[PDB]
């Protein structure tokens, strides 16, 4: 139908503007702790502590595959590798203290996602 076009053609452009919000996430994360799967070689007790692992290249999948269907979806991911992390490390290590850098420095990208979401439909 003309619907179910316009429908996709909806997604296409959500996947659109999540590809580039992913790309702004991701530059706060310089030091790419975030980038790939927790390794299960490296840390094999992982799946033990954190029941739903993230990541970003995790994410990238699902993106191009237009598997977020609102920016709520999202938001979820993002928020599972940010409370991974802030659960697994302790406070004084290099990783839990780049979740939080993170985390602030996503809000803002986060924020104005929301509204340009609302705002084009």
């Amino acid at each position: 139908s003309m619907e179910q076009v316009a429908m996709e053609l909806r997604l296409t452009e959500l996947t659109r503007l999540l590809r580039s919000v992913l790309d702004q996430l991701q530059d706060k994360d310089p030091a790419r702790i975030f980038a790939q799967p927790v390794s299960l070689k490296e840390v094999p007790d992982y799946l033990d502590h954190i029941k739903h692992p993230m990541d970003f290249a995790t994410m990238r999948k699902r993106l191009e595959a237009q598997g977020y269907k609102n920016l709520h979806e999202f938001e979820e991911d993002f928020d599972l590798i940010i409370d991974n992390c802030m659960k697994y490390n302790a406070r004084d290590t290099v990783f839990y203290r780049a979740a939080v850098r993170l985390r602030d420095q996503g809000g803002v990208v986060l924020r104005q996602a929301r509204r340009e979401v609302d705002s084009i439909g």
